[PDB]
């Protein structure tokens, strides 16, 4: 009748949780009910993530949908890989292979290195956070040496008080008259950084910013004041897609009281990846059942040692990774390591009349423009 | 009292060094009861499991190791349950409660060294990872100190070692920093000799704290313009004395315990035993009665009460003793401070201390 799944949600991930439930309803079938048990926790907190996870496993969940960050990812992967429990996640994709983790989020390092070559940049800064990993860094680092680039790669993820040091930033940035900045970092240090360019100095219109994430047109970014600066970014949810359009139809009209974060025209890519994740677990589980593969018994201590992995574990993983569907985030399909493949990333520039889609980037490592 | 002891599999000389010290310090007052585990440190599950089984034993202080992958299991569990962690492992950037970093920090000395040699353009070889914050430190400085840095995370290494040096002749820039594991070093080293002309006009800086510890003279170098770092001075009575017993130990009772020198992490391990000892000796002295075990399941029971944990962490951080790594003193976060790092250059007579970097200031010629 019903399947047990976990939900590990970060403190205050309202919209994502709303999109999750909106998914539970949308792909629900008479066939079976997904029965989630949600924990809200500090994801940066490894202990608390361990506890949340262990709590789920002790309760016999087959699959956990949740989030991690740089500080807790190894906990997720090690425990998932040990107990043979599957984590479906909108969080940043791990470098290197990892069993039992299913990555809803397409990598972006490639589209990005292409965007750089496209604008034929050769001298620029890459101002980074470590918070969604630093595998991207390694990539710009490798190509700079390979494709002969001079790059000023600063981890600006070190902030305190002294905005004396913040003006120091751009102060030094003009040492070579760069003007070309890639921003790979949280939204706060994006606003703060650019705000420094505007307030403290000139010439504002002179810079071109590449915003290194997949939610250019998620509402927040284009709220900041760039001046007349060129501003480029990425988008993974195509609001011109029919599948997306019908979704925002109902979404834009949900009650905000009943569904925190909804009742809006856009949707953050992480919430879109959440919705899609529910379709994905859903399909996986119907593929299992179709093969009459029993979900299923004890599953006690996760710190049980020696540990025993559910026997049905590699099957469920198998089912998840073999899923192929279209979602809010385009073509959804995974390689053997649970990574997104055959996806498209839209390439965006901000213009007087809004974000325009100047092209896209195919996981066949190709950047294609539009007329 | 009862202090856990987590070692990575087959870290023998480190574990033996633990023994030597455990003895050479367990005089008069009390012997510590080390519960030992040999874990796969990269495995955060393993580590969660070791750490917790200690917490069960009622251990107040764990000595041990972590790596890039398990360091957060450690820090999060330590600070949550209020159990002190003493380690020779890489010093985290960023502050963390209930952690005592025995290992001095190398970023500063390195950055000072590069300046000393007036390098403005140079390569960097960053095998992942002894905490790659070093390559960061350098890239954050390159911006200010105007440096052209060709960064190459030699963490992959699948052959293309020849394309590396070869491509680094495009600019004919022949200055290189090697930041990685001992294994990667030797391997990328002999590759400068083969398919590498010229392998002489090159200057190599080895970014670790064991310049002598390992295979230095075990390489022709070619150039062989070489610099690096040692935190252990074998011209130091304290070290010498120690070595005289270390050169004279049975290698079967104590694997890796019979050589003229010793890896800096084993030395750090040794100093940790002394540090942990001086700490409890001082609690007992001031009549603070610690107690007091059988704490249940780390996931379902409460942490050592805060007021007690502090007592011990504070005791560990207040320690100020002379050791193999030199003057050992910690700050409120448990970072080493007021330490000194010897700057080695390679020579024909052998390696020689040419200078020292002081944590109180920067580098100076001897």
């Amino acid at each position: 009748n019903s399947i047990q799944i976990g939900g590990l949600f970060p403190r205050g991930a309202d919209q994502e949780y709303s999109a999750f439930r909106v998914g539970m309803v949308q792909f629900s079938t008479s066939e079976f009910r997904l029965t989630p048990h949600i924990d809200n926790l500090e994801v940066a907190n490894s202990f608390a993530v361990t506890n949340a996870f262990c709590s789920q496993f002790s309760r016999g969940v087959y699959a956990i949908f949740g989030f991690y960050d740089k500080k807790s990812v190894n906990t997720i992967t090690s425990f998932c890989g040990t107990l043979h429990v599957s984590f479906i996640t909108p969080s940043f994709p791990t470098d290197g292979t990892h069993p039992f983790v299913i990555q809803m989020r397409p990598d972006l390092k490639g589209a990005l290195l292409s965007l750089i070559e496209y604008y034929q940049w050769d001298k620029f800064a890459y101002l980074y956070d470590s918070d969604r990993g630093l595998s991207t860094l390694q990539a710009v680092l490798d190509s700079a040496a390979e494709k002969k680039w001079q790059v000023t790669a600063i981890n600006v993820g070190n902030i305190n008080n002294d905005d004396e040091t913040y003006r120091s930033l751009f102060q030094d940035l003009e040492l070579k008259k760069e003007r070309r900045v890639i921003l790979d970092c949280e939204r706060d240090k994006v606003n703060d950084i650019v705000d420094q360019v505007i307030t403290i100095g000139k010439h504002v219109k002179g810079y071109h910013y590449i915003i290194a994430n997949l939610g250019f047109t998620d509402g927040d970014l284009l709220k900041i004041q760039f001046g007349g600066a060129n501003v480029s970014g990425f988008q993974i949810v195509d609001y011109d897609d029919s599948l997306v359009s019908k979704f925002i139809e109902r979404w834009s009209t949900l009650e905000e009281k009943e569904y925190p974060g909804a009742h809006t025209a856009t949707i953050k890519y992480t919430s879109a990846l959440t919705y899609d994740a529910v379709q994905v677990m859903t399909e996986a589980f119907r593929n299992l059942r179709k093969q009459r593969i029993e979900i299923s018994g004890n599953a006690g201590d996760c710190l049980a040692n020696p540990a025993v992995p559910w026997g049905q574990g590699v099957e469920i993983e198998r089912a998840l990774k073999q899923v192929q569907v279209e979602g809010l985030s385009g073509n959804i399909k995974f390689d053997q390591n649970g990574k997104r493949i055959n996806y498209t990333i839209n390439i965006m520039e901000l213009k007087t009349n809004g974000p325009r889609k100047i092209g896209y980037w195919s996981e066949v490592d190709k950047m294609v423009v539009t007329l």
